[PDB]
């Protein structure tokens, strides 16, 4: 059979081309909800497509509760899968977590990435004396206080409130199905790393070209935020905001959001 690393990933390659695009996803999905985007991409580039460790279709087993308490376990889990499948200078374009694992991969790794495109990425949800994260900490502490106590009903509010829109909606549907087919206590711990996560100090360290895409009505990532990420970071970035309301509008918001990754997939910072 092929790599452990590539079916532990569930690694697709899709394409051909000089260049590599590589698509992560964010908490709650996998690597389908990049179904619509692809067919743009195919036929100039190469594409690889890899699911987080945790994702509901990864093996329970393969999840170190350990190694990913932090960022860094999916950040080596990234360079592991590019290295096992000999990527060089990809184009990332990732949702949230995922691009955040690679911008800050880049820091050591830099022969792997050319740059970084990130959607509804944030280093810090919690607020500071000096830092708007969206939420006080005496909010999100409550949350985690209940999603310890009924994690489900959380997440059964959560899906519809984070994606935005009817409950009846497609996206509201295809993304309910992925997370609750996640197992109860990993994602529990996904939602504990991402609750703690602060990636400030990092920014600075990251160089690679980084394009800072999400929606000007994220509920989870103030356009504060945006602004943050595009003043911190080490290298060139831009940002853009697409008009709509959602954390995942590659998934709620296509025909706005799919012109615009293209776009910034295609074109380059000068
Ligand atoms: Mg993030």
């Amino acid at each position: 059979s092929m790599s452990t690393v590539g079916s532990a990933h569930n690694v697709r390659v899709l394409g051909s081309g000089e260049t590599t695009v590589v698509l992560g996803h964010g908490f709650g999905t996998d690597q389908s909800v990049w179904k619509q985007l692809v067919p743009y991409l195919t036929d100039e580039y190469r594409v690889l497509l890899y699911d987080n460790m945790g994702a509901g279709t990864t093996n329970p087993d393969c999840y170190d509760f350990e190694r990913y308490s932090s960022l860094e376990g999916h950040s080596n889990d990234l360079i592991a899968i590019l290295d096992d499948f000999h990527v060089t200078k990809c184009i990332y374009v990732g949702h949230s977590l995922s691009s955040m694992a690679a911008a800050v991969s880049s820091i050591f790794r830099p022969d792997l990435f050319r740059k970084v495109v990130m959607i509804s990425a944030t280093p810090r949800i919690t607020n500071t004396e000096d830092y708007y994260g969206g939420f006080e900490q005496e909010e999100i502490n409550q949350m985690n206080t209940a999603m310890e106590e009924n994690f489900k009903t959380m997440m059964m509010g959560f899906a519809p409130i984070v994606v935005g829109g009817d409950l009846e909606s497609d996206a509201i549907q295809e993304f309910s199905r992925t997370l609750f087919n996640m197992r109860p206590d990993i994602a529990l711990s996904i939602c504990r790393m991402i609750s703690g996560l602060d990636l400030r100090p990092y920014l600075g360290l990251i160089v690679v070209p980084c394009h800072i895409i999400q929606s000007s009505k994220d509920m989870l990532v103030p356009v504060a935020v945006a602004e943050y990420l595009h003043k911190n970071l080490g290298g060139k970035s831009v940002v853009e905001l697409i008009p709509t309301e959602g954390h995942l509008p590659h998934l709620s918001a296509p025909e706005l959001t799919i012109p615009v990754l293209v776009r910034h997939i295609k074109h380059d910072i000068a």
